[PDB]
């Protein structure tokens, strides 16, 4: 969604649940080459920082994926941010 | 492909696996003097364009060589790329 | 602001969070392809050297958008430099 | 257009993202042979000071297109220059 | 405090207490971002190496503070280094 | 072609492509001792100074080969000439 | 080969890999003083200009045996002009 | 040698190593401003045009002096000549 | 072995057991300073692609030394290739 | 010392506590610039080859208190490159 | 000794008492930064490769102090490796 | 000061902190042109010789700036020119 | 001014910005066809002898332009002229 | 020897440990700028490029102590070389 | 010395630190106008060509200074010249 | 100066520094209808032969001001004629 790229300094800065995001998120878009590449930076934001990394290779139907991802793991960050 | 011609912008600045892509071309495009050459300027996107520069000397029967070794890659990025 | 020009030398050397404010002016000022540019030569003076030599292509309305966000990550560093 | 010609001097002294401006004026303006000549001379001002060599070649339904590849890429650099 | 600068090689070796110091300093120096990435190479004073690595960044109203909270945690440790 | 005569002034200063044109002309009308004699004084527009330094001894079969070579080289050149 | 100067357009705008070309030619043809007047002129289609530039002195034992290295090389190029 | 002055013609146009040419006959047979006067006229064969200018002055006994310094340079233009 | 060069792109992604293979290849092959550059890069695939950068200088009797590693050690992922 | 200079070959292979040797380096002669730049290629030999790229800005009254460094770190590589 | 050296890739894989080798080789080789270094990554061949990479700096007459460590701890590990 | 032209040798083979130079003379004597124009040439005394390819420019008030630059830097490098 | 005429032998050797002079005479006064040859000659004093080599061609309404642009560009250089 | 010569085109393409020979070559051959030179253009086969263009200044009796050096490096390379 | 002109020929294909001694050269022998014009023609013999060229106008008392240049440089083509 | 008129056949073949004594002389004697003849026949002698062709108009005042010029560039060549 364009809330991944509008809200891209507040899901970097509170995005705490990583580790489920990357397997949400693995094989559908991130590749195990990818997947390994996000976790190192033991800094939990820098985590999201290689995340967006990847993301300027993605389309619609799937950074709105993310969105759902973060839907069922935060369900809270996505609604603060929102409103 | 003329695919690898015409999308030349967009696959610099959105291919994002071009660890992978080396090694599939590699040995049947790339020498290891090619290889080496790629693996440098660490912005993604110079890794591309260091690609493409060695993309004149290459004739049809093996740019798109680079197109199947895209579509195992990436599969989503040659699709939006198409539509 | 010209905070940003008049203290160059200092924010090569004293910026240690460079990589949350590549985060604050990605999309808003720093392409992928600037983004990724800066996220190498690992000496952290550096990733600065690189972000200002992205600096003469501003104008006075995103060089403080830079200034919010070394206001936001340090908030001492700041206050050390005008003082 | 003529805000090629008429701010010649600012766009090769305050351009710093070359690379990408390139990529969307090639095959359309610039051929490989023309392309590759550009990178080099790694001042980035002098990367410029080569593309406007090519320019005397060019008429005005071609220039402007390097104006639209500075506001894709730019955006704030061509509205300090206007302003 | 300069003593923070005078004992680096010092504080390096000789601080064990690193996880309590990262509680002081969070918020007040230290973001998410830099608490995360002190938390790894799990060589005691590879910790501080990095803790210091965001020292140049920092004016004496704040280092000072870290003195702070040397003298809450050690106590001893800071009074060895001034004898 | 008499386009190739008609536009002599605006040949010299405005083609910027020369070292591709003389090897389109090279072994049909170049000569190697007439191909070195235009690859030096290097101001672009006396590389066609020197260029039309050989076209009055051409006939008409062979300067329109030179328009051939305009166009595949320029395509805009010509056509702002034209237009 | 006479390969190597009916093709002198093609091989100079599409031969990427002429630093590993000089190595095979060196000693035999090149000497270091041919061998260092190559390696200039950054835009890749120059160092093939450059090297088409000692090419007159060259007879057919030996133009062939450039045929042979960019076989080695290419073999891809080399069969892309025959067909 | 009468081989100087039987190729004359070939040795203009097909002599593309003047430049290390001249280095073996400087201090021989070639003064400083004899040797001054040939590195101009930048068309390559035009370098031999005034180089067989200081010939007629020359005896048998240095004549093949030069032609020693083509058998090192070249030694297939020689060869090529000969057969 | 020719094993080992004729399958690059399957033993990069899926050999998994790289920090064993680099001990039975120590003081053999990879000498101190290239067993230290193999040991980053976290990524497991890029592990070997910092060992294959290495495979150029090695000869026939020690690439098939490798050959007996990986049969130590996996001997699934070599039948699992040759099959 | 000129045991740093004359040992330049071992000290790169053979020394293993770089990283406490970078501490008491620090302010008497690496500066943090110097510092961060060393903190990289993590191969072990190649921050000491880093911290010999800063040796030749050294006089003699501060190489010899890498000696001291050494002697104080290691006490063991010195008397085995002495012996 | 050179048993340590010869046996390298069976120290690694077969010493299962590192946590007391570091307490006999505390202070007489490691360092606490040593020490600490290793008391990581907890797989237990890969504390002895940690250890083996402080080993390079190592000398004959303290590498066979961590083979007398070996003697008191196992005294069938050495004695199977020598039989 | 006349430090700097007397000294113009060592100057170049023993400045080892040039990227932190150019920073502290930057806006005073370094125009953006001129400090992109040093930050190539990869060989750390040809950023001093590209350095001092715009001293004959500079009076005496500012080649005395670039003194108290190497003081503050270095301080040992010009003790030890000056002893 | 009559200061570009005063001081003709101290603006040859000791002008090194030559490059952005240039840019800020063009199309004030100088053509395409001079900028381009002034941009040869590699020796940066020889830019100068041919910037001054069109300077007979101008009036008082001009030089005084190029005074403008050395007050832009040095600063310091014409005050040590005039001092 | 005159191996380091006739092998010229195998010790580019094949020769992966060049830190290691730079370091055994440093003083005895290479200087420090010298030394610096080499170590850019970071395909691998392109820092023995650079190697090779020192290699005309030498004599017998340094060339064959780079065979030593890759004697003591590789042991495989020059024996399949040999062989 | 007599070295320097009996060995021009070999001065000119040989020496490969061109840029170091002109350094040593500088202000003794060489000004800025005639180190400006040595510092091009990018092949490296040919910048001992454009020294040479200076050479006519030296006595005795400066040409053996470029001798002692020579051998604080190379040391082993002075002597492999001279036996 | 009469050490112009006594030496004019030393200077002729043994000044190398003419386009510094043009810029010197010009203003004071020459003329800029005569500092375009010098510089032109491109052997280096013959730009002093044309200078001595405008010397014969010239009293013992000025004569004396091209040895001041003369004293100023070389300061070896007068003093190796004078003695």
């Amino acid at each position: 969604l364009h809330f991944i790229d509008q809200h891209r300094a507040a899901l970097i800065a509170r995005v705490t649940n990583v580790e489920w995001l990357l397997d949400a998120l693995y094989g559908k878009v991130l590749t195990d080459e990818q997947y390994q590449a996000v976790r190192a930076e033991p800094t939990n934001p820098s985590k999201m920082r290689k995340l967006f990394s990847f993301t300027p290779a993605w389309n619609w139907t799937c950074k709105d994926l993310l969105l759902q991802a973060l839907r069922e793991s935060q369900s809270y960050l996505v609604e603060d941010l929102e409103r």
